[PDB]
Order: C-alpha cells, then structure tokens, then sequence
C-alpha cells in the first residue's frame, strides 16, 4: 500500500493544496518521509500529477515538474497528464507539460491520443501541430 506521505501527496495534489505538497516535496528532499514522487493512487494509477493536471492546480503541477515528476506516466487507462489536461481543455497546462518533455503521441488504452481526446479547439489545434513535428 502507499506510504502515509504518499497518500498526503495524492490527497494535496486532488485538492491544490499547493503549499501542502511543497512542504512534501521539501521534507522528501530532505528525506524526513518515504514517498515516491510518481506514486500511483491504489483502490487507479493516478499520479499527483495526473490529479493536479485533470483538476488544474497550476501550482501543483509546476511544482511536481520542478521537483522531477515523470511526465508520460500512464493511469490505469493508459492516460498521460497530458490526456487528462487535453481532456479537460486546460491551455496553459497543455503549454507546461508539452515544455516539460510530455509525449503527445501516446494511446491510451481505448486506442487515443490526447489530440483525439479533446473538445477545445484551440488545444486540438495546438496538439495537431504537435503531431505533425
């Protein structure tokens, strides 16, 4: 099962609690808790960064990249956060993960990109771009 940080870091990242992850990420740098950065939700698959993209806790997600947060992780869908930030249509957060090295053209499980997930035409245009580099 996940560690009681991990669970904090889930929990914070859910809810933007932005200041709450800094001071995980500050106490796992300086290793007073056990936690994994790219720990997955259990009872599906879901990062701290998958929850702050999908929810849009800018922040959060800056912070989590900052601090070295694996940016194709895939959920128990095959969803990246940046099919959960497609997804949800949030522009900004599609720019910051795209900057961060996000592979655009990963398949999610039900056979999608994050391109093919959308329902923001500016993001599907910006994504379409991205697909044709």
């Amino acid at each position: 099962m996940n560690t009681e940080a991990e669970q904090q870091l889930l929990h914070h990242a859910r809810n933007g609690n932005a200041e709450e992850v800094r001071k995980l990420l500050a106490a796992m740098a300086r290793m007073e808790v056990v936690a994994d950065i790219d720990c997955k939700g259990r009872s599906l698959g879901w990062t701290p960064l998958h929850l702050a993209c999908y929810f849009g806790h800018k922040q959060v997600v800056e912070d989590l990249l900052k601090a070295g947060a694996k940016v194709n992780m895939l959920n128990d869908m095959g969803d990246t956060p940046l099919h959960r930030a497609a997804f949800t249509g949030r522009k900004e957060l599609v720019l910051l993960l795209l900057e961060y090295d996000a592979d655009s053209t990963v398949v999610n499980g039900s056979g999608q990109t994050a391109k093919e997930a959308t329902h923001d035409k500016e993001i599907r245009n910006m994504l379409e771009a991205v697909e044709r580099t």
